[PDB]
């Protein structure tokens, strides 16, 4: 298993960029510190800069649900760029994607496109407060919604990995307006409102957690949150940047039947390009400039390329049996991995919902970030490296959910289980 | 002059998106309210969804310095997307653009790519504090650095144009750490440090303002800022999202010889795609995760398409006589506009530096936001509409700088002056 070229490039990268990466998790710090540099991706595969081919379960962290470099998406992009990649003015495509998104997401009646999940979260945090006139926000430990100053507290992703809580970087004051609670803990939340009457603008959370490993909400959790927010005139915000269009066309809110007031979207909506979006009830979205006083802008927001990619992606997802196929191959994968773990004598737990799955090296079950942290990271590290050598690319972190795509075939799944058996047989 | 199609689309957009736009300024609020929907752009022109053709001076707000849909850029993109548009893992292209950026920008020794100017400014605000251990920041009235909460104080760009106050939704606790001072007012700045000993993390500003109309720094302003920051161990941050690669390959810092500690980049660096970047002294950048404790991530950061576009764009800018040409045609434009104003009896002032210019309907001179506000917005509105009808597309705002590109020809300039003469002769 040669990684000579990846090592060269990554070594050089570290001299040009912090940690030699554009994003923390890519440094493979939580799993050995030896990242592989991709050269190209297609369908369900990724190719090393060394020629190694992998069955990819990261899907560029969510966007590639239709498979990498989907023929129809690239062709649509090839045609659209002939007209220019950015206008700085309205374009008909913004209207199209906007309509598609409104129809697809229950809670969304009005949408504002931005360039990333981070911008969307940042913006949604602002109207939550702008709309309610309150400053406190409730977020859960292990959840990740981008980074900022008064919000980066016990976040997920690169944060909920090395035990990193909040900051550094933000002032020891801003975060005071951000309340934290354990995921799946309704009581903790009620306690927070009880302790801050008329001060909570709302609760934001990943309807299904993907940034502290894969964690599904316990029965009644989402419903409880919806009920309590309504009770205290607080907003319920679903960060579906990762779950949106993956768990279901309408996301977790559609799947589990709970409608938030505001929703953030990203990844898939961009079909591979930088795109974010936030929308919700019209009355709330009305405060967004130029319609309302809350300012939020973006030079490249709604650019024709991103819109084209998003539109083509959503169109592909609307085809028959899309989510059934994802659930089918992912359950197979998820169950298979767990069986192999049982068979090989390794304590493990996990689950999957549509093309999103999780696998922890702990008997669990995992209901929150604290549970997730009991996972044997040492073993995960060896497992991840072992799978890599077997040609399987998994999230270089125990705290990141895995992803499946419409391009993954039954054979890819079997090849992955064969690889998993081989790897866990060792460990 | 028909705009039937634009009106239809914009009317529909307002029902789907706040103000029917992805970004405030595009709404034409302060210039007529009838924005025009672009269909395509090419070279120095833009085409209405109604068939109207315009000589574009907005350049999608900065990115299109090489001209819209530059052949070499679109071809590079066509080839790159065959390999996929996003990896979610390191790619060789990140190293390439990173190296190019480090070489181009004096202050930048290490870079972190992000997806927008907003993310770059947001991130840079965070290490300023992380690095100095101080919470207060100094920004100038009229300057715009994205919509990160801390920056929504006396903001320019869309806030100014829309006559919006400091945006709501941002906790007083957070805005309290943003200290403001009029641009070009060194004394006000010194007073701020004097009043907040050991509390100022640094000063951030547009080396050359473009978001409160075009405003150049008075002699000694930038130098003074550099000196005072050094004196109080505070950081000097240049937001060159707009000026970067436009005023000069190395930006204003290169042109005017003043080196900041951190620099934010955007627009042009993305060559038409969503891209942002922040870099500066290595010792400061070292705090950025995964190298340091300050967390900042981005799913699509450093994606291969953006990198490709940025690389090709920078390569074109490195060609001989690039900036000489921009200065040449823009001075011609700037002077011409002023002569016509004089000739037609309209009070006016403005200026240009490279492919960036400004034109105010006020005798001025304009040294700061307060001066800029003295402009006759009524007249500007009529002027802008009049030019539009003559086939010239200008920023729909008196408070936004205008832009020139390598695709604009001497003839385009003359046609613009001819149009200008015609329009101002009326008014
Ligand atoms: C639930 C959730 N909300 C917001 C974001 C942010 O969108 P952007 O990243 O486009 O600003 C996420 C991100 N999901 C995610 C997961 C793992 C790594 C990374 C990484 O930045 O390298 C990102 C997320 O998972
Ligand atoms: C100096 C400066 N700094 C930061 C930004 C922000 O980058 P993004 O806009 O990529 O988030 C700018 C923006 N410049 C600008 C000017 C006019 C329109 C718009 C608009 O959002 O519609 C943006 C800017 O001009």
């Amino acid at each position: 298993f040669k990684t000579i070229k990846s090592d060269e490039i990554f070594a050089a990268a570290q001299k040009l960029m912090p940690g030699g990466v554009s994003s923390p998790v890519r440094a493979f710090k939580s799993v050995g510190g030896q990242p592989i540099v991709f050269d190209r991706v297609k369908d369900a595969y990724a190719w090393d800069v060394d020629g190694n081919r992998y069955i990819d379960y990261v899907g560029t962290w969510g966007p590639a649900i239709c498979g990498h470099a989907h023929p129809e998406v690239i062709e649509a992009l090839k045609v659209a760029m002939e007209k220019g990649t950015s206008f700085g003015a309205p374009c008909a495509l913004e209207n199209v994607l906007a309509e598609m998104v409104n129809d697809a997401v229950p809670s969304i009646e009005m949408v504002r496109f931005v360039n990333s999940g981070t911008e969307a979260c940042m913006a949604v945090l602002r109207i939550m407060r702008a709309y309610t006139g309150r400053d406190k926000i409730i977020k859960f430990e292990g959840c990740y919604h981008g980074h900022a100053d008064m919000f980066l507290v016990k976040a997920g992703s690169g944060v909920a990995t090395l035990g990193l809580p909040s900051s550094p970087g933000v002032p020891k004051k801003t975060t005071a307006n951000t309340l934290t609670t354990p995921y799946n803990d309704l009581e903790a939340v009620k306690a927070l409102f009880a302790e801050n009457p008329g001060e909570i603008a709302g609760v934001i959370l990943e309807p299904i957690v993907g940034n502290s490993g894969f964690i599904v909400p316990d029965a009644g959790f989402l419903e409880g949150l919806r009920e309590i927010t309504l009770e205290h005139d607080a907003l319920l915000v679903f960060d579906e940047v990762m779950t949106g269009f993956r768990i279901a066309y309408g996301g977790v809110q559609e799947k589990f039947g709970v409608t938030p007031d505001l929703t953030t979207l990203g990844k898939i909506i961009g079909g591979g390009l930088p795109v974010g979006a936030y929308g919700g009830k019209r009355e709330i979205m009305q405060l967004v400039a130029p319609a309302g006083p809350m300012y939020q802008a973006g030079t490249l927001s709604g650019n024709p390329l991103a819109m084209t990619a998003g539109i083509k992606t959503l169109e592909l997802l609307r085809q028959p049996g899309t989510y059934e196929y994802l659930d089918q191959i992912t359950k197979r994968l998820s169950d298979g991995l767990l069986a192999i773990a049982q068979e090989t004598g390794h304590a493990a737990c996990g689950g999957q919902v549509s093309g999103m799955f999780g696998f922890f090296f702990t008997e669990g079950p995992v209901h929150n970030y604290e549970d997730a942290k009991k996972s044997d990271l040492q073993k995960f590290s060896r497992f991840h490296r072992g799978m890599l050598e077997q040609g399987i690319y998994l999230a270089p972190s125990q705290f990141e959910a895995g992803f499946t795509s419409l391009a993954h075939t039954e054979e890819d799944i079997d090849a992955t289980l064969a690889a998993a058996r081989t790897v866990m047989s060792a460990l």
